């Protein structure tokens, strides 16, 4: 085909992409599109020429290549929009008129981001990232409660965004950084009260396996329960992230239409990352002894909230039970490491069966 990248300028785009995750679930005609289209929006052109195939094949490619590149800002919201003529397809982004200029603002920002990571370990890299969006960015709770705040510029540069910003900010840095990372769409579910909501989030690789990462649930202005950053949304396992996420294999195309069940979604099944068990606080098993234990090696390094993560619904219940009647053990405990004891009180973020303790006044 005419449009198929050649010569040294392929050799670059195909380095730059080999990691992009959507991207290596396209067949060789598909990929050579997203190939064309990486080129073309790196040349900030608005009207891509690519070459023809079925429509759904199209809208695949187009599908993979937006979730994939957040990079180019002004594509991330964008409706797919494209048109046969002449063996031909011309497929169409708005471009803004300053987009070359709030593209390189994007690309040293990034890249000052990832070049000052203090360690190098990757999952040390990953929590870095993940304070890093959550600190430095406002979540935009007046535009979830009601475009714009979709993609990475509402992110680093107005520092107000929601949930997609902040999971193609993170996608965005991962990929600087050299770590596979995918974006994840779908359906959040929250509890207290329940509600379902249109929701993005991300998985990265580690040692070759995948981790679940929802960085905007971790923002305490998206959800203040446990209140402050809440570790507990960073590299789960899908045995806790399917208890709040269910990821779409969907293509939604326009709003009449859709293609299902199109996608293949990352496996995340290794529970070592967990920030819970990392630092002694992930009870796998419902015992009292075990419980107690935990929050007392944390109250003996003056560890203030203290945290709790279960691994299982029944057993974080059966605690919440626990609470609500027998509450002698904990008072027992926490008056010997807390001044002046009037007793505690506690939050609850079931949706990644999570508890918080703190002194009461
Ligand atoms: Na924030």
């Amino acid at each position: 085909s005419v449009f198929s990248l050649t010569g040294k300028k392929r050799q670059q785009i195909v380095k730059q992409v080999r990691q992009r995750y959507y991207f290596q679930q396209l067949s060789k005609t598909e990929q050579e599109n997203y190939l064309t289209l990486y080129d073309s929006l790196a040349q900030f052109r608005e009207i891509i020429s690519l070459t023809p195939a079925s429509k759904k094949s199209l809208i695949k490619t187009i599908d993979a290549f937006v979730m994939d590149n957040p990079e180019f800002y002004w594509i991330t919201s964008a409706d797919y929009r494209f048109e046969f003529s002449d063996q031909t397809v011309f497929v169409t982004f708005p471009i803004p008129e300053d987009a070359k200029n709030v593209y390189q603002d994007l690309q040293a920002i990034g890249n000052d981001i990832v070049a000052n990571t203090p360690s190098k370990d990757r999952y040390e890299q990953v929590k870095y990232f993940y304070e890093v969006i959550i600190r430095d960015t406002d979540y935009n709770k007046k535009a979830f409660e009601a475009a714009s705040n979709q993609d990475i510029k509402s992110v680093f540069i107005d520092h107000l965004s929601v949930c997609n910003g902040y999971a193609q900010a993170f996608q965005f840095l991962c990929q600087k950084a050299g770590i596979p990372v995918a974006y994840i769409r779908g359906t959040g579910t929250s509890q207290q009260p329940q509600q379902s909501f249109a929701h993005a989030w991300n998985a990265v690789q580690i040692n070759n396996t995948y981790y679940g990462v929802d960085v905007t649930w971790g923002d305490p202005v998206f959800d203040n329960h446990l209140s402050t950053i809440n570790y507990s949304f960073l590299c789960l396992p899908d045995y806790l992230m399917a208890l709040s996420h269910q990821p779409s294999k969907d293509i939604a195309f326009n709003t009449k239409e859709r293609f299902e069940n199109v996608w293949t979604i990352p496996s995340c099944t290794d529970d070592s990352l967990l920030y819970s068990k990392r630092h002694q606080s992930y009870i796998s098993t419902f015992d009292s002894d075990a419980i107690l234990a935990s929050l007392e090696n944390q109250l003996l390094n003056r560890q203030e909230p203290l945290s709790l993560q279960f691994a299982h619904q029944d057993d974080y219940q059966q605690m919440v039970t626990d609470l609500t009647t027998n509450q002698t053990g904990y008072h027992n405990l926490f008056n010997q490491y807390w001044n002046n004891y009037t007793g505690f009180t506690y939050g609850l973020l079931p949706e990644t069966l999570s508890i918080s303790f703190a002194s009461r006044n």
